[PDB]
């Protein structure tokens, strides 16, 4: 079934939604302020984000924007008293929060959220950090990039131009020498055994 995360920072109010979801078959995990759920978003996948705004810690929106920034497309409901895909005010019905739900998870019922792990390599992108088995692999902000769409490939091959667009300018100076340099970097870093494969015409992927 459905996984979703809710933001939720009033006395019980979050621990009562969770509850009134469980028989819809929609699981939930929960979080009283924004460093709570930014720490289980490094960590687990969710089909969904319920956020309210003004919760301690980061708010509401520097979570959305954060969720935005991942790349993931995963949709986020904003709760308000009275960006994102869809707003509810305080206090609602149960099945007004479940059709919500429902309506923003089947839009995208057929696509794929991201591919975080391949060939033992975890990458997560809240916190921007990687781990190879478990180990952690400290990565600067370019090997980080280029790497985010080698493992979003899963093993696909991913051309020098493309890795350009994505990691640097979507039109940048064609000039891949600077890809081809970050992606030796890159493997250096991950170490051994190799995990970054050069097909000579075309490009890099994820080996195995
Ligand atoms: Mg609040």
């Amino acid at each position: 079934g459905m996984r979703v995360l809710i933001v939720e920072d009033e006395p019980y109010l979050a621990e009562a939604i969770r509850d009134g979801l469980r028989l819809e078959a929609i699981a939930a995990d929960i979080a009283g302020d924004g460093d709570t759920a930014l720490e289980l978003l490094s960590v687990n996948a969710y089909d969904i984000a319920v956020l309210d705004r003004d919760i301690p810690g980061p708010s509401g929106d520097e979570i959305a924007e954060r969720i935005v920034a991942s790349g993931s497309g995963m949709p986020i409901l904003m709760l308000t008293a009275a960006g994102a895909d869809d707003y509810l005010t305080k206090p609602f019905e149960l099945q007004e929060l479940a059709l919500r739900l429902r309506a923003l998870d089947r839009r995208r019922a057929h696509s794929r959220p991201p591919v975080r792990e391949i060939a033992g390599l975890r990458l997560d992108p809240f916190r921007r950090e990687v781990y190879r088995g478990g180990r952690y692999v400290a990565l600067t902000r370019k090997q980080f990039a280029v790497l985010e769409v080698l493992v979003a490939a899963e093993g696909g091959v991913v051309s020098a131009e493309e890795l350009l667009e994505r990691a640097w300018d979507e039109n940048a100076d064609p000039f891949t020498n600077a890809v081809r340099i970050t992606v030796s970097a890159l493997r250096k870093r991950l170490g051994e055994p190799g995990i970054i494969a050069t097909v000579p015409g075309v490009g890099y992927r994820i080996d195995t």
